[PDB]
């Protein structure tokens, strides 16, 4: 690694900065829409990606040394649907993101002699996989009617205030918040 | 249920919202403790759990119709330690209050002609159950060195990015966003 300035890589980083700049407000508008339409824990996770887009941007400007910069490029015009079509725009951004347009990025930098800016493009493509996978499968159960309703007794957690309730669905008003079943999530362990 | 006021039910809910609310600050305190141990998902965890306190406080002091009432009562004075510790002394208060002070104060709600109260006195102390036994796990991860090091391969999620990486232990620094292990957790699913 050189400098960027002039290389098609730079022109790469201000791009994808670009996107994922876009990308960190429409999760955030998505994820107000969320809360809308009665999805608190999707709500949640919405602003989730938008902060670890602002973080995947900010990695990516801080390679910049440079002035001005004119780019070409295509960008989602719109647009804020209900949550479940919300949920598979989302995924198709981060679909084409990580089977195409970072793959090439990487190519490139790679090609260009800039093999860490490669490695951080190809990083950054692991996470947006998560990404994706993480929405459908929320759009999935929001179509087959299954965020707030299991097949066997399972117990779920208010987010409000961390009540647990044993049961196949979430009750319809939290009994120790009395915030409704927006509130209620699958109760999860990741320790 | 009638009015409250002169109740012995009337001070048992100021008691509670006075612990509530004292809980709030030192979970929040204990979380910046956290982060500065570098454990930053026990640092959100203390947070959230500071959200959640403000949030049965809040349910608590809507009962009250009053003016100016004396409460007798005890509190932890102090003291903020190490992360272990805290999480050691966060529990024990959590346990006092399921296993002791919560069933009580339902218990008279209950005898004096408060059934509701009484429930959200039972509600409250299930929420605390979860609190206590979370902060067990931590500690007890911390005490055995498994934060960020598990026994077989599995994969670990960037908190500031959402990176994901195979292998036993978290990387010493993110790949994607170049922050440090600390910031590291174990993928967890809840949908
Ligand atoms: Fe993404
Ligand atoms: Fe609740
Ligand atoms: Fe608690
Ligand atoms: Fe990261
Ligand atoms: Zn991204
Ligand atoms: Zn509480």
């Amino acid at each position: 690694m050189k400098s960027l300035k002039g290389s098609r890589t730079e022109k790469n980083i201000l791009t994808a900065f670009a996107g994922e700049s876009q990308a960190r407000n429409r999760y955030n508008y998505f994820g107000g829409q969320a809360k809308k339409d009665g999805f608190v824990q999707i709500s949640d996770i919405f602003a989730e990606t938008a902060d670890q887009e602002r973080e995947h941007a900010k990695r990516l400007f801080k390679f910049l040394e440079g002035g001005d910069l004119e780019i070409v490029a295509a960008f989602p015009a719109g647009i804020i649907a209900d949550t479940h079509a919300n949920l598979i725009a989302s995924a198709a951004g981060e679909h084409h993101e990580y089977t195409e347009m970072y793959p090439s990025f990487a190519r490139i930098a790679r090609e260009e002699g800039y093999e860490e800016i490669a490695r951080v493009f190809a990083s950054i493509a692991v996470a947006e996989e998560f990404h994706e996978k993480r929405f459908l499968d929320f759009a999935r159960n929001i179509k087959e009617g299954r965020v707030f309703l299991r097949e066997q007794a399972t117990k779920w957690r208010c987010r409000n205030c961390g009540y647990v309730h044993e049961g196949t669905g979430a009750p319809e008003l939290c009994p120790a918040c009395a915030h409704p079943k927006a509130h209620f999530e699958l109760l999860g362990i990741n320790w």
